[PDB]
């Protein structure tokens, strides 16, 4: 079987992409944040505190015939950029663009940070990481797309995120009609339980390619682009006026400045990000000083491949007993 969603920018920024999922039966229809970086399903619920909730839609577990409580299992989860949350877990049915998962671990939030309650049109988060970084305890739990695996037509999905435009993530087949030229495939370690994998270098604009080993994360639930601090600073040299801002918290440039491209290499291929895909917009209503959408990662202790890289390209997620990662231009 296979399925296939389209998925939204939640503003005009693209700071994320959410896609419509069905829980429960009937269907409860929740816009859930799909991220390649972890490994948990959890949703607002009725069991989420209520100072915590802000417009966002809930689960309610109550009303679905086929909620089970997983008696005793608890979760917490913390992200890179601080945001946590916690709550206990039901099994019931999921389903993506049509492919449906029976006894799926659904986390209901009982706490969640600031940043979530916030954020009124996230629902939730769908992990497609490896099963390994689940934080269901004392059981680890699976992944949708650990349980959708087996009766998938082919173990992979993709993801093809659109530039302030929807996009589609496809599960179970490669739509051949998505892309342009050949698909190339690179390596993955699971050792961390990311997608990663070792980019072959770079390029600044029309510059010259500089063949250097990056290893990084795909991260579909990162918004930017977070790369070594000698990659970053040779990007930002050639933008008049930028600099990095200690108080802002990152690099910033004038608003009026155009932005070069950058080129990430994957084995000999070479994926172009367009220049206007950096730019991020004022750091505040009125301003004219913009954030860039390329930033150090030193802060992190790890590289990571956001939106602002996976949006140039149609990115095929194999995971085969090999998991590769597939890039094509599109
Ligand atoms: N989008 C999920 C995510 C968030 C942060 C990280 C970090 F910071 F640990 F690299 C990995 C994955």
């Amino acid at each position: 079987s296979t399925g296939s969603a389209t998925t939204t920018p939640i503003d005009s920024l693209d700071d994320a992409y959410i896609t419509p999922v069905q829980i429960g039966t009937p269907a409860q229809t929740l816009n859930l944040d799909f991220d390649t970086g972890s490994s948990d399903l959890w949703v607002f619920s009725s069991e989420t505190t209520a100072s915590e909730v802000d417009g966002q839609t809930i689960y309610t577990p109550s009303k679905s015939t086929t909620a089970k409580l997983l008696s005793g299992a608890t979760w917490s989860i913390s992200y890179g950029d601080g945001s946590s949350s916690s709550g206990d877990v039901y099994t019931d049915t999921v389903s993506v663009g049509g492919l449906t998962v029976t006894g799926q671990a659904v986390e209901s939030a009982k706490k969640v940070s600031s940043s979530f309650t916030e954020d009124s049109t996230i629902d939730g988060l769908l992990g497609l990481a490896f099963s390994t970084l689940n934080t269901v305890s004392p059981t680890q739990q699976k992944t949708f797309f650990d349980n959708a695996k087996a009766s998938l037509d082919s173990p992979v999905f993709t993801a093809d995120l659109g530039y302030h435009a929807p996009g589609t993530y496809n599960f179970g087949f490669i739509d051949t009609t998505a892309y342009t030229g050949s698909i190339t495939y690179t390596a993955v370690s699971t050792k961390q339980g990311f997608w990663e994998w070792t980019s072959t270098g770079y390029a600044v604009g029309s510059g010259t390619f500089k063949s250097t080993s990056i290893d990084g994360i795909a991260d579909t639930g990162t918004t930017l682009l977070y790369l070594p601090a000698t990659v970053v600073s040779a990007y930002w040299a050639q933008v008049s006026g930028a600099k990095s801002s200690s108080s802002v918290g990152g690099y910033v440039f004038p608003c009026s400045a155009t932005l070069p491209s950058f080129t990430f290499g994957v084995g000999s291929a070479r994926i172009v990000i367009p220049g206007d895909y950096i730019d991020f917009g004022p750091i505040s209503t009125g301003s004219s000083s913009c954030f860039g959408g390329i930033q150090s990662s030193a802060g992190i202790g790890i590289n990571i491949f956001g939106d602002v890289a996976l949006k140039a390209a149609f990115v095929v997620f194999n995971g085969a007993t090999t998991p590769t990662l597939g890039f094509a231009s599109k």
